[PDB]
């Protein structure tokens, strides 16, 4: 950010950027500001881009310090409002600099370090990569079984698919909490519940998708939607089934269609569903030719199903490095 | 405590107090300890009572500083293990000093300032008075009605007594949480719920009884027991109905008997029950003579009920200063 400040030394801007740079210079904090090496003096409004990017430097400094304390210790005293919390609170001032430079005839200047910086922000964001969470369906089934047994309502394991679907729908549409603080948990159950709590405690743009290994029924996905909602996950991450074994690739389209059949889930899915397609295990239990061909057919009929439900299906190909996977 | 330390200057003790004083002198913290005025030097084992009471002084200093910060600010850094948390963590060292003095023939000395201090602790405890909470039943009814309507199960107001008793009982014996973070609350509803949370946050020996104004049915008591358990009140305080209007005193024994008839409540009440008997409003709507006489009848038949259920009844007389109340 400092080198970007060094280049943005023009003196022409729009009235928009003019107004904003005057705003920053109003609350400019007339201080020594000796913690920086360069630009430690209050940046004059003569170079408005430097004023603005100087503020961008301030919020980067405090975001970095906060993330650093949050990581090193368990907490930070840096106010959140002093940092960049949004994926594009960061993006907004740079967008302003770009609009300004283009209006004043400096689109070439805008298409340099500022454009690289725009792209780096909109590609890496506040967290270099969005993180995916993966877990085998059986662990979620263990959780729900614990919850139904402790609620003395039956055993979710022994329940059929139909019954699991009816109960899951009633709780997903219901408004009363499920389990409580006193739910008896195993280290496995506590592992999955705590991963949901960590997902709730951390920023939403820091996570990607929740992948269910050994997924076979709609109950497996709806179980994850329920565990997310129930673990107070503010912005719940998208659920994605993983079909890797030849049996599961064969039966993937039927299961996915059965899931889209649940109107409650298709209405919350927002026209987009991602399903993963593993490549390693198919050619291990069956032939490699048979596995490849079955993968092709699987992709083909998953697309057919999604088209039949008006859902944009994007498939996540679990390809390896070696031809065998 | 400092003057008590100055007086207990004997050198004879039991093997018991000898062992304990030696324990304190092990973790004696050979330091300056200059925050005190007197006895800032490490107390020698020559005077063992001074050792033990010196530790009592340390935990008192940290108790005082902690409560002072807790009151002044919203928090304190003073460790809880450094303070007196129990009603008789405080009493244990003083009890030991008393046993010591009696064993060594110093029962006159023990029956002096140490006995005064013992009685002061065992009478005033860590918080001079236990605080009662009082609230009119209709506010609890408003809360529960909000809870049933938001849960889409009916309206607790409109429900008959029988139904309220069955529902409250099922929730008291059940293990699933009731309301959640997202329960729509009024300033009144939030007032009472927040009073329960405040009761949960504070030490149990700081509170007395939860008195219900305008109490008429067991559902009014059970509503308080439920709201307490549901607001995560670690050690729920006793519930006590307040019968002050003549109509309520006339029907009080029947109502208390109906409450004792609920086995779930009679098993948790632990053979002891407190019920309040108001004097102010009785002589206001009816005659003073009729009110007094009905009060006598009330006490008499409440005792009959308690004896009938094997419960030690203690009655709470809301007497005034003027004969009219």
């Amino acid at each position: 950010i400092e080198d970007l400040m060094f280049e943005m030394s023009m003196w022409r801007c729009n009235d928009e950027l003019r107004a904003r740079a005057d705003e920053v210079h109003a609350n400019s904090r007339k201080d020594a500001a000796k913690h920086y090496i360069e630009f430690w003096k209050s940046i004059p409004t003569t170079e408005p881009y430097r004023v603005i990017l100087g503020d961008v430097r301030d919020k980067l400094y405090h975001t970095r310090e906060r993330a650093h304390q949050l990581l090193s210790n368990g907490h930070s005293d840096v106010p959140v409002e002093a940092t960049f919390i949004n994926l594009e609170q960061f993006l907004e001032p740079l967008e302003l600099c770009y609009r300004s430079l283009c209006s004043c005839g400096d689109r070439p200047i805008a298409d340099g370090s500022l454009l690289d910086f725009l792209r780096q922000v909109s590609t890496f964001g506040l967290s270099l990569v969005r993180l995916d969470i993966r877990q085998e369906s059986d662990r979620h089934t263990d959780v729900l079984d614990a919850i139904t047994t402790h609620l003395d309502i039956g055993s979710y394991r022994e329940w059929s698919e139909e019954r699991r679907q009816e109960w899951l729908l009633s709780e997903l549409s219901g408004k009363r909490p499920l389990f409580g603080s006193d739910l008896p948990k195993t280290e496995e159950i506590a592992d999955v519940l705590d991963t949901f709590h960590v997902i709730a405690e951390l920023p939403a743009d820091s996570f990607g998708a929740y992948i269910i290994s050994m997924a076979t029924a709609p109950s497996d996905v709806l179980a994850v939607e329920l565990l997310q909602r129930e673990c107070r996950v503010k912005q719940p991450l998208r659920v994605v089934p993983l079909f890797e074994k030849l049996a599961d690739l064969e039966a993937a389209p039927a299961a996915v269609a059965r899931l889209f059949s649940v109107d409650w889930y298709k209405n919350r899915i927002n026209g987009k569903q991602e399903v993963m397609i593993g490549y390693s295990d198919s050619g291990k239990d069956a032939g490699r030719l048979s596995a490849a061909w079955q993968l092709y057919k699987a992709q083909e009929e998953l697309v057919k199903v999604a088209k039949e439900y008006g859902v944009k299906l994007t498939m996540f190909h679990g390809r390896g490095g070696t031809v065998g996977r």
